[PDB]
């Protein structure tokens, strides 16, 4: 499937539009829906297509943490935080660059979560998860919301059609016992609000493959469904929002990018470019494409990786058995402090070191979380009664190895980590429950037996596509709008640059620039 472009004249010699709408919305992620809602509300017919057999895409794996700052429901937290206090927070990481964008995504928040939270279906709340960089403007608690726990019957035949969280859906299983949460509950939501529009029509196994031009416009895309091929007229526009690169290696060794679409944390098979891929076809510039959400990954038997957040015990060592970051980091710094590291594999992989403390637990939240007894039989983990068996069963220098847990060790009984600072930032004091020691983020590593993980640089979707504006328009490199093509979330070049400010940040972008191409759209 390659992405090149249709005219409108030479399909006229032979086929025709096989369907007509006014917005159409290439993906079925948290801001595909959000403009897809946006468009169907305010009257204007609407199409979604998603690729795969399940709404949400990555959307539908994550914790729903939005950071959409400023807005009715932090207010009604009495939360002490304003549009100007979430501008500050961004002009302090990110500069004057993309100064417009930082201005329209803070700005328009707000009518974002009026307009959803309208919808009987969706309701949001505050949820304390601390942002993530020391500067003016930062939230030790947070200022992000998420959606509300949604009982799978209140939206009927939408539950069996939205992605399963990543401890069902890479073991071939659907939704576990209880409710809809996190993304489960964003995507539930999202759907059953587009569909109460009557507007909006929701199509999965339907894949964005061409876009068509006339004139150097967007008037449509043909989208392939069930072996046949469909013509898509769109009289508002094209909104892409299907995810970035993260699951197309040969589009990552082309720009750059670290890490590996088998440790993507993406759905497997789904996130390939065809989007971005599709946009430049047209004339779309791009930028940033050697940029994802990076994290840290568990490697896993199968050669894939495990999110790794919320480190609470452990330390991690480089392949010369030594410390060299601040192992309680934000996971996007940890996963940028790991490449900037890595001396042709000094830091990729990573060894993360642990003892019993957890009963075999590495001391971290795992997503998925595969069982220890599995990473033993398959050596991605390995065990020993002393670090000096430790060392020899991973290749460690054992010397190295036994004073950096020594020295580690040390820091623990102080209560502070001289050479990386671990435990003095509240995002780190975060995860720790009590210990009896002075600093819950360090823990003596001293009960046998010890345990050495593999660790890799894993991602949440790239961040890096198409340039686009503050209406989410695609622009060509001489900065002038292709007219009816839009693109959000991980399809466009992220405001955020080499920055992860706070939780929800992907979804809080995606869902104001979705929502403001749908405006943009609607003239
Ligand atoms: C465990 C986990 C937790 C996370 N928690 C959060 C969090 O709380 N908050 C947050 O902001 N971020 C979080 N993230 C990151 C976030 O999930 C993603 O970066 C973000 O959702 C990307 O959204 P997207 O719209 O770019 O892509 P997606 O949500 O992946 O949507 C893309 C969709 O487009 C479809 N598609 C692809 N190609 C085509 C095509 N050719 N035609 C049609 N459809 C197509 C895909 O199948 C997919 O369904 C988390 C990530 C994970 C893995
Ligand atoms: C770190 C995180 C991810 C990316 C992001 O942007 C925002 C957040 C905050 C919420 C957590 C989520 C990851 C998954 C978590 C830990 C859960 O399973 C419950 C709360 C979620």
């Amino acid at each position: 499937h390659h992405h090149h472009s249709q005219l409108e004249n030479l399909y006229f010699q032979g086929s025709d539009w096989t369907s007509e709408c006014d917005v159409l919305v290439v993906g079925s992620g948290g801001g595909a829906l959000t403009g897809a809602y946006t468009a169907a509300a305010q009257g204007l017919t609407t199409i979604v297509l998603e690729k795969t057999d399940r709404f949400g895409g990555t959307s539908a794996y994550s914790g729903a943490s939005i950071w959409l700052p400023g807005t009715q429901v932090q207010e009604r937290a009495g939360l002490p935080d304003s549009t100007e206090n979430a501008r500050t927070y961004l002009r302090a990481l990110l500069g004057d660059a993309e100064s417009e964008r930082q201005d329209a995504y803070v700005e328009t928040a707000p009518a974002v979560v009026a307009l959803l939270e309208q919808n009987p279906n969706i309701e949001f709340e505050f949820r304390a998860f601390p942002d993530y960089y020391k500067a003016e403007g930062r939230m030790d608690t947070g200022r992000s919301i998420n959606p509300l726990d949604l009982d799978p019957a209140d939206i009927g035949d939408l539950a069996g059609k939205v992605r399963p969280e990543l401890d069902q859906d890479r073991t071939g299983q659907d939704h576990a016992p209880g409710p809809m949460i996190g993304g489960r509950a964003l995507i539930g939501r999202l759907l059953a609000a587009v569909q109460s529009t009557g507007k909006a029509e929701l199509r999965t196994e339907s894949v964005l493959t061409s876009l068509i031009v006339e004139d150097g416009r967007v008037v449509g895309a043909e989208v392939e469904s069930g072996g046949e091929t469909q013509r898509i007229k769109a009289n508002r526009g094209v909104l892409m929002a299907a995810g970035g690169i993260e699951g197309n290696a040969e589009m990552r060794e082309q720009a750059g990018t670290p890490g590996k679409a088998i440790w993507s944390m993406g759905p497997f098979g789904a996130n390939t470019g065809d989007a971005i891929s599709a946009g430049i076809a047209v004339g779309g510039a791009t930028a940033l494409l050697d940029q994802a959400w990076f994290c840290p990954g568990v490697e896993q038997p199968d050669g894939s990786a495990a999110f790794m957040v919320g480190v609470r015990g452990g330390l991690v060592v480089d392949s010369a058995g030594e410390r060299y970051l601040n192992e309680s980091l934000p996971y996007d710094q940890f996963g940028r402090a790991m490449d900037a590291h890595d001396d042709n594999g000094s830091a990729v992989p990573s060894f993360m070191i642990f003892d019993s403390r957890e009963g075999g637990g590495l001391p971290a939240i795992c997503i998925p979380n595969t069982a220890p007894a599995k990473h033993l039989e398959a050596g991605t983990w390995v065990g020993a009664d002393t670090l000096e068996e430790l060392a020899a069963k991973t290749g460690l220098p054992a010397d190295a190895l036994r004073s950096t847990v020594e020295k580690f060790n040390d820091a623990a009984k102080l209560g502070v980590d001289e050479e990386f600072h671990r435990g003095e930032d509240p995002y780190d004091a975060f995860f720790c429950p009590p210990n009896g020691g002075a600093n819950a983020a360090l823990t003596a590593i001293e009960n046998g037996p010890f345990y050495a993980a593999r660790i890799v640089l894993s991602d949440l979707g790239t961040k890096g596509g198409l340039v686009t504006d503050v209406n989410g328009r695609v622009l060509r490199a001489d900065g002038s709008a292709i007219d009816g093509l839009y693109a959000a979330g991980n399809t466009s070049a992220s405001l955020s640059g080499r920055f992860y400010p706070g939780p929800g940040v992907p979804l809080g972008t995606a869902m104001v620039f979705s929502y403001r191409a749908a405006q943009d759209m609607a003239k």
